[PDB]
């Protein structure tokens, strides 16, 4: 349905950009959210496996914030998590995750802010291309035209 929309849209990415991880995160109507699709190299174990033992710092940024900085159509750029200044619950955060380096979209349904699209690299630091951010823009404009697609064919329900 939406689960294979998202599983070829995260494959996609990995393969596009030969990263480690990419994920998909959904937010709830109070900005709350939670990863719902994943797409991993075989290397790594599966997010959900690692969540549910390895214990991460309570990170509830985007909630509070409301969407943060993709409210606003922006997006996160990251060569190398141990130079870029996060606060050390962060850091630490993605360290616990293995992860160096990063790239974070917004995903826009409609005129609404619904979610972000990540990808993440493992073990080394990234020199991340225009290119490349501008193919994962596309990737979760189409992703987002997916779903608002998906709810209006809900909404036609009779
Ligand atoms: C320390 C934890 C303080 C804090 C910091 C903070 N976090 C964000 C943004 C994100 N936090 C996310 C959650 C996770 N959960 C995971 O398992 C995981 C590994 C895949 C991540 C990355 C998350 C998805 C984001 C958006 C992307 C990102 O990593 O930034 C931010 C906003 C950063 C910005 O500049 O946009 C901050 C400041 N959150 C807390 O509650 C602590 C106070
Ligand atoms: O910029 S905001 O007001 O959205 C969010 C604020 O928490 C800043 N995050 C810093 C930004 C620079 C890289 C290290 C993390
Ligand atoms: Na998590
Ligand atoms: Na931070
Ligand atoms: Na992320």
């Amino acid at each position: 349905s939406l689960q294979n929309i998202f599983r070829a849209t995260s494959d996609e990415v990995r393969h596009l950009l030969s990263c480690d991880r990419v994920l998909v995160y959904r937010f709830n109507p109070d900005w709350s959210g939670e990863f719902i699709h994943e797409s991993v190299a075989q290397m790594w174990e599966p997010l959900k496996d690692l969540q549910n033992n390895f214990p991460l710092w309570q990170d509830t940024y985007l909630q509070e914030n409301e969407g943060g900085r993709y409210r606003n159509h922006e997006s996160l750029a990251v060569g190398d998590v141990e130079t870029a200044g996060f606060t050390d619950c962060h850091l630490d955060n993605l360290r616990r995750f293995e992860i160096r380096a990063f790239l974070t979209v917004p995903v826009f349904v409609g005129e609404q802010l619904w979610g972000l699209l990540g990808a993440y690299q493992n073990g080394a630091p990234r020199h991340w291309q225009a290119r490349e951010i501008h193919l994962l823009h596309q990737i979760a404009n189409q992703l987002g035209v997916a779903v608002y697609q998906a709810q209006l064919l809900a909404r036609f329900q009779e």
